[PDB]
């Protein structure tokens, strides 16, 4: 039970042998949009599991992490307008490696595929981690601006763990700000209840959309209403589906 | 899918449907033990599939993160001893989580669950994040007394993500340190290679067996030998298995 990773994922996307899910993101403060943020899955070959810890830490090696961004942005729009042909009000979230967010020719690749694709705007949320950003702050820039250009919207997710936080969003054009999973443990505790409520306030100040991840029971999720969360995700909501099918 | 992860957990923990997961970790230095380590994961009551990360993440929660990793060890104490009975020479890895590093009634616990089983001294390796045991240094020093009074061994994973972070190994008591997966990427730069080696050396320098993960690929094989790596680990190698039959001696 082994195998060259690299490799495989090599040619998974010379074949096209990859799944997309779609995990529902839930309005606590009104989004008329369904909002699904986009997740990847690698389909094996016949006898090999491939662990995902193991998958993803592969993916984001440079040169195969911009095609694999591709491969997920492409088809991403591929199924977005097959969807909102339903007439439906859709918007999907989508990550962006270290390596995507570096390379130059990003935008411009993006800009050809949108056009192919009659997109209609504000449908697209690019998502950014902290880590990746902070290190990167200048290439990062040049790509949220370069991004409301094309009437898409970008997010930072794994939020609040940095060094001074906020400060990297004085340099970003973002609309939502995913916080990290470790402020929503042991939230039935004060002091992560009021940390969780502080860091929500300061995101509403600066006029971010928060989003509020791994809600896995009720009364988080309780929580996460008098702290002023915007939104909210998880598996007691919803997990992630092979279909945009939650009725929101 | 949908569900309450917490209350599956807490159902899980009665019906035992965990499953423990085994994967090698390969010896470079010719270290003749077979060493593995030691992976959860959730049986999911029918048709659910709960995801791997919402998963973890819940089995953090205080409270419930104490009896799972009970449930870990004590199966891979079983486990263990089953497995030794037939001769072989083997080590285990097994995760605490962070409620575990600060209950003060892990040690006396464990104590008596060694005693039943019996297991020979140095078997096991509880392996604490770096993040868990920077936060908790204390705690993870007297945790680590204690485990080295009950002829356990200790592990620091995930380590080289924080600033300094060889101070916090001035007060643990750990043999082995296993080093962040970010130290693993785009390992065909030299940087990223001179820096593997040096982080390497420094271990090597302060006397601890080092070990590599994401092992994905034969190139960066190569690069571990030079390097100096005690062990490594990773698919290209062997994934998890449902038991311990990964032959050393290829």
């Amino acid at each position: 039970q082994r195998g060259d990773v690299i490799a495989i994922l090599q040619q998974a996307l010379e074949t096209n042998s990859f799944r997309l899910l779609f995990q529902p993101v839930i309005s606590l403060r009104g989004d008329s949009h369904e909002n699904y943020e986009v997740l990847l899955r690698l389909l094996n070959p016949q006898g090999q599991e491939v662990p995902p810890a193991e998958f993803l830490h592969a993916a984001k090696e440079a040169g195969l992490a911009e095609k694999i961004d591709r491969w997920v942005i492409l088809n991403s729009i591929k199924l977005l307008a097959e969807h909102r042909a339903k007439g439906h009000q859709t918007k999907l979230f989508v990550h962006l490696s270290s390596a995507s967010l570096q390379d130059p020719g990003l935008l411009p690749w993006l800009g050809v595929a949108l056009k192919a694709a009659r997109l209609p705007p504000e449908s697209l949320v690019f998502q950014i981690s902290e880590a990746d950003a902070t290190s990167y702050l200048k290439q990062a820039k040049q790509l949220t601006q370069g991004l409301a250009t094309l009437h898409c919207q970008a997010a930072i997710s794994q939020f609040g763990c940095s060094l001074n936080p906020f400060n990297a969003l004085k340099h970003l054009t973002v609309q939502f700000i995913k916080i990290d999973g470790s402020f929503v443990q042991d939230l039935n505790q004060v002091e992560n209840q009021e940390i969780l409520k502080g860091l929500i306030a300061e995101l509403h100040e600066q006029q971010k959309l928060s989003i509020v991840p791994f809600v896995e029971s009720a009364s988080v999720l309780a929580t996460l209403w008098q702290a002023g969360a915007t939104y909210i995700q998880g598996y007691y909501l919803q997990g992630p589906s092979q279909a945009m099918d939650y009725d929101f």
